[PDB]
C-alpha cells in the first residue's frame, strides 16, 4: 500500500517516475519496485521520501508496518500465545 500513497502524491505533483527516481537519487527500476510494492520501504527510503515528497520518515515507515502487520497478523498463531505472568 505504501507505494500507492507515494504514487498518489506524485500524481498530485504531476511528477513522473523518472523525475521521482532522480530526486530520490535512486535508479528507475528501484523507484518502480518501490511504487509497486515489490520492494519494502526501508528506513533510508523513508528518510529520502520525507525530504523529497514530504511528511515524516515515521509516517512512511508506519504505512509499511501497517501493511506488514496486517498481513502477518493472520499468519501468526496468536490463538495459542499467552501473556507472561510475573514469576
Ligand atoms: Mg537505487
Amino acid at each position: 500500500r505504501p507505494g500507492d500513497i507515494i504514487q498518489e502524491s506524485l500524481d498530485e505533483l504531476n511528477v513522473s517516475l523518472r523525475e521521482f527516481a532522480r530526486a530520490m537519487e535512486i535508479a528507475p527500476s528501484t523507484a518502480s519496485r518501490l511504487l509497486t510494492g515489490k520492494a519494502a520501504l526501508t528506513p533510508e527510503m523513508a528518510i529520502k521520501l520525507s525530504v523529497v515528497i514530504g511528511s515524516s520518515p515515521q509516517m512512511w515507515l508506519n504505512l509499511q508496518n501497517a501493511w506488514s502487520l496486517a498481513e502477518a497478523e493472520k499468519t501468526v498463531d496468536v490463538s495459542r500465545l499467552r501473556r507472561l505472568v510475573t514469576q
